[PDB]
């Protein structure tokens, strides 16, 4: 695999080229910002059927041909005032003058105004059915003009401030289109509550992370800077696909929480690269060498777990997914970029402003209870677990209703009021769309035959008691073809959840010869996507799983850890679930929330299993990784675990605190599905971010320490060779496999290898012989080299040893250091490096900080500068990073002192 290359080159890049990524990835994400606010008017309320679908193809034949139904577009209860009633007719005549001025003012928008009130003297009984026996309120239908769904609201909305002062304000709205309006109001007043409510708490939360101004301002900027860019993108997307209401809370919802927590990531990186001694630069590329690259994993998985959503045919999920999608990928593209750039450019004074600016280990304790006693947790946690997975199994699903408001709610009041005034008129029929392959009309006889053959299925509503009372042609308005050779005809069902079997069963009905037959209406648009979404579970999951295992195997190097991940987020998956089905099937905790328990939507069973997973995910590979990664670390013992988590507990905690403040914004939602989906957010987070993360997950995984990081692979990670002195010195000094001269001219080799100051070449040629054991003829190998720079490194050691003024600071040091150490000494004598004796005692009492800069005030680092530079930040920061990442090539060789033969 590719660990590291390319990180590596993009880390150097970013401190390159820090202003102009800092502009232009600004300018990117502010201008989509200002192209995205458009992003509202191009958003659309379509996607909650299978397009697919027999009913779609019904619905879609029947409106071309016999006009769609605009009679629920707008039901208008009005209401005498004064107490008076219905049949004054003067207040007749002045609500009918206002209706009809409205009417002439809007004909772009409304069709017109029906309803008994425009012929009172009327003999229809349905008419007649339009007052009340009390004659004290009486509706009309206001259909609307427009041909989809979202011109039909756009033109209601255009009319409703007029409408509403019609009959002095006595007048309430109800059906499809003020139920929609209101439905679709409830995301920006879900934006503007985040706005407000969880912008302030996440700045608590990112400064009590932080404890400095700037650090915890730039995640907040980060995830402002997402937030742009993804509306944009979402806006560029509308242009092509059509991109669904709901996709713009996602964005905020999903996105922002994610965004803020990549930029703290990295944020806290970078201070504890610049707290062990690392450049600025140096930190800038080892932070994005190491938690960009986490980061960036973290945005696949979370790419891997929503694209599965792409299978189930409903644009809701679609447009759902294409906002995750673009939240989380510019959210890891911003925090590599933009984000170091800023800390680039910024260095340590990311830590200057403090606290007081005023203008307007507790982990590892509680994981070695878990560790040392385990089972008597593991078991409580898993079987309370289970028996929250028992309400699951009863789940309702259903379609959108009233009901989706709260109950206090104006609107869904007015459609209560007239559904309890006027109970007939509401109905949602099962239609039969007849259609000949051929384009000859069809007959009368034909229209009997369906007729019959319907009327032999049981359950269908029946008001009158006839034969031929059954089944009536739909009605056909203006709009319609009125084309022959299609015909449809309806009827309502008698029991609402007799619904998919009565469709099954018109679905069997043998059709007459030469015609086709589409059963539709809205019980069958609503189980038929029901059925799509039942029927493409399987294959999601699979995708799913499959998907984040393997992921999961990349990262932990394991193939018992991702199982044991696996089955631990789905467990934690129908744990959420059934307490989602607890709160709003059963309604525990409706009356707090201010909502109706009822069903749930199709989709966001879907939408909510991607989701937990997909976090479960995430999290789990965090805190899984870095006790896996304990090898690097050498420490073989179970004693991963609690390193692992004591390393990323208040990281954990901080991004889960973030990500659940921003859900607790919307848990709010006046929209049952954005509660339920909030809620389920909330749910799986403190699911795993607690009950998971601190107590099971140790648990069950001590019950395998040894036997589970890569437990049965074969070939499976290799491990980059530990960089050495030779590597060290061979930039330093050099290595050359022929014989050359110096820059005083003589004949060196290998590694600063001194053969004579003879300036006879075979002189040289004789004692590289002599020094190689065959005659060479001047080359070398690259083995022979580091053999005679091994000797060299010997003789080198054993002289500092017997110096008094250097065995003592030699002696205290590590490995790494002892090699600056020995850089210094072949550089410039043991005499040259004794006479440091500040610096050298900074060093002996570890005073890196000290000692580094005291050493680049020497004539040493006058004179050699970058090679100095680079045995001062070994002697700072104790690692080889100053080589493994180092400036050009060398140009002077100059042999070193301590030449061995
Ligand atoms: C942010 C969340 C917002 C959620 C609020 C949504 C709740 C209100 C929904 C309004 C739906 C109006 O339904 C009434 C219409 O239903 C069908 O047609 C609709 O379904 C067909 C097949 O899909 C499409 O071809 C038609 O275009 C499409 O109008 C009927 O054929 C139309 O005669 C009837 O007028
Ligand atoms: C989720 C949201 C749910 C919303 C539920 C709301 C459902 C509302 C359905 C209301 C439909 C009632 O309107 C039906 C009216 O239309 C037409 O009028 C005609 O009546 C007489 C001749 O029949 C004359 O007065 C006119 O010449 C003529 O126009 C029809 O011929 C009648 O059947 C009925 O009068
Ligand atoms: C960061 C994530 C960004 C992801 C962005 C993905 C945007 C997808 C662009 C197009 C929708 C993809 O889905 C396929 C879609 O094609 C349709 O229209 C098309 O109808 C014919 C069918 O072949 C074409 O020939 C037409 O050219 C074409 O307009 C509609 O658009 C969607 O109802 C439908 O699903
Ligand atoms: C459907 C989605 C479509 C996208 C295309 C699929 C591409 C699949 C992999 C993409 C490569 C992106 O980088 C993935 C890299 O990240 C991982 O992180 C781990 O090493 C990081 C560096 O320290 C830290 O994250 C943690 O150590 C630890 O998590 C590992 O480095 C490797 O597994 C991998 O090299
Ligand atoms: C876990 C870490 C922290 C998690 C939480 C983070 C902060 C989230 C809370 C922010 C505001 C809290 O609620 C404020 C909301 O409630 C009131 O209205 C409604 O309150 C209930 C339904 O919302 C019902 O009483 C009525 O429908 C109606 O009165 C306000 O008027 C709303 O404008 C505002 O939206
Ligand atoms: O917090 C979500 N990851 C966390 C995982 C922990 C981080 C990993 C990188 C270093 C800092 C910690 C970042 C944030 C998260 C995942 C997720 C998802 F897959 C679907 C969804 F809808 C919401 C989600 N949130
Ligand atoms: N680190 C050094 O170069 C020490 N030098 C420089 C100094 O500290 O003044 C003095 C000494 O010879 O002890
Ligand atoms: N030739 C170089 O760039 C390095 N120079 C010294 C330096 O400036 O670091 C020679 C040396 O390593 O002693």
């Amino acid at each position: 695999f590719q660990s590291n290359a390319m990180f590596a080159w993009w880390g150097r890049t970013v401190y390159q080229f820090r202003y102009i990524v800092i502009g232009v990835m600004v300018a990117l994400c502010l201008g989509g910002g200002v192209y995205g606010i458009s992003l509202g008017n191009h958003v659309t309320q379509s996607g909650f059927y299978d397009e697919g679908s027999q009913s779609v193809a019904a619905s879609l034949i029947g409106d071309e041909v016999y006009g769609r139904d605009r009679t629920s577009h707008v039901v208008a209860i009005l209401t005498p005032p004064d107490d008076k009633k219905v049949t004054d007719k003067a207040w007749q005549k002045k609500v009918t003058e206002e209706l009809d001025q409205v009417v002439k003012d809007h004909e772009d928008q409304i069709v017109g105004w029906v309803g008994w009130l425009k012929a009172p003297d009327t003999t229809d009984p349905t008419v007649s059915a339009m007052k009340t026996q009390d004659l004290r309120h009486t509706f009309i239908s206001i259909p609307l003009q427009g041909d989809d769904d979202d011109e039909i609201l756009k033109n209601y909305q255009v009319v409703e401030p007029e409408l509403q002062q019609v009959n002095g304000g006595d007048i309430r709205l109800a059906g499809l289109n003020p139920l929609a309006s209101e439905l679709t109001g409830t995301i920006g007043e879900d934006q503007k509550r985040a706005e407000v409510a969880a912008i302030p708490l996440v700045a608590v939360v990112l400064f009590f992370v932080f404890g400095t101004v700037i650090a915890a301002a730039l995640p907040a900027i980060i995830g402002g800077l997402a937030i742009a860019g993804a509306l944009g993108i979402m806006r560029l997307v509308a242009e092509f696909t059509p991109v669904h209401f709901f996709a713009q809370p996602v964005v905020t919802l999903i996105g922002l929480g994610i965004a803020i927590d990549y930029g703290l990531f990295i944020v806290s990186r970078f201070r504890e690269e610049i707290a062990e001694g690392y450049d600025t630069e140096a930190a800038v590329r080892r932070t994005v060498m190491t938690s960009g690259r986490t980061v960036v994993f973290s945005a696949v998985i979370i790419v891997a777990s929503s694209v599965p959503l792409l299978l189930f045919p409903q644009g809701f999920l679609k447009s759902i997914t294409y906002a995750i999608i673009a939240s989380v990928m510019l959210a890891a593209i911003l925090s590599i970029t933009v984000l170091a750039a800023a800390l680039a450019i910024l260095g340590p004074r990311v830590d200057a402003l403090g606290v007081t600016t005023l203008l307007k280990g507790f982990w590892g304790r509680l994981v070695n209870v878990v560790m040392k006693r385990p089972i008597a947790f593991a078991a409580p946690i898993l079987v309370v677990m289970v028996l929250l997975i028992i309400p699951l199994g009863q789940l309702s699903l259903g379609g959108i209703s009233e009901k989706y408001l709260p109950p206090d709610n104006a609107v869904r009041q007015s459609q209560e009021q007239f559904d309890k005034l006027f109970p007939g008129f509401r109905t949602e029929p099962l239609t039969l769309v007849m259609k000949r392959e051929d384009g000859e009309p069809i007959t009368d006889a034909q229209i009997a035959d369906m007729r019959a053959k319907a009327l032999t299925v049981s359950g269908f509503t029946d008001p009158d008691n006839d034969p031929e009372k059954m089944w009536k042609e739909r009605p056909a308005n203006d709009s319609g073809s009125k084309d022959p050779s299609v015909r449809v005809i309806q009827n309502g069902l008698e029991n609402r959840n007799d619904a998919a079997k009565k469709i099954d069963e018109l679905r069997a009905l043998q059709p007459p010869h030469g015609i086709e037959v589409f059963v539709g209406g809205t019980p069958a648009l609503e189980q038929d996507s029901i059925h799509s979404l039942f029927d493409k579970l399987p294959l999601m999951a699979l995708i799913l799983i499959v998907t984040t295992t393997v992921l999961m195997f990349l990262a932990f190097g394991s193939v018992v850890l991702p199982i044991k991940a696996a089955l631990m987020s789905a467990l934690t998956l129908g744990s959420t679930m059934g307490i989602l089905t607890w709160m709003f099937v059963d309604g525990h905790g409706s009356g707090l929330m201010n909502y109706t328990p009822q069903p749930l939507m199709a989709p966001m069973i879907g939408l909510i299993i991607a989701v937990i997973w997909g976090l479960s995910t995430d999290y789990e590979v965090f805190l899984v990784s870095r006790m896996v990664e304990a090898r690097e670390r050498g420490m073989s013992t179970a004693e991963a675990i609690r390193i692992g988590t004591a390393t990323t507990g208040r990281l954990i905690t901080g991004a889960a605190l973030i990500l659940a403040v921003v859900a607790g914004a919307f848990v709010f939602s006046d929209l049952v599905m954005m509660k339920y989906l909030a809620f389920g957010l909330l749910i799986a987070l403190l699911l795993d971010a607690t009950i998971i993360r601190m107590f099971l997950v140790p648990a069950v995984m001590k019950l395998l320490g040894d036997d589970c990081w890569w437990a049965p692979r074969w070939m499976k990670r290799v491990q980059e060779k530990e960089f050495n002195i030779f590597e060290m010195l061979r930039i330093d000094e050099g290595l050359r496999l022929k014989i050359y001269k110096d820059t005083e001219g003589y004949y060196t080799i290998g590694i600063g290898h001194l053969l004579t100051k003879s300036p006879s070449l075979n002189a040289a040629k004789s004692e590289l012989d002599k020094a190689i054991g065959r005659n060479t003829n001047g080359v070398i190998t690259k083995d022979e080299a580091e053999k005679l720079f091994n000797q060299d490194v010997d003789a080198a050691v054993r002289g500092i040893l017997r110096n008094a003024k250097l065995k003592p600071v030699y002696d205290s040091l590590d490995a790494v250091r002892r090699a600056a150490l020995i850089n210094m000494v072949f550089q410039m004598g043991e005499t040259g490096v004794a006479g440091f004796t500040n610096s050298l005692r900074m060093l002996q009492q570890k005073r890196w900080d000290e000692a580094a800069v005291n050493l680049a005030k020497s004539r040493w680092y006058n004179q050699t500068p970058n090679r100095a530079k680079r045995v001062i930040t070994t002697f700072r920061t104790g690692t080889w990073d100053a080589y493994e990442f180092h400036l050009g090539g060398i140009k002077a060789f100059h042999h070193h002192h301590h030449h061995h033969h």
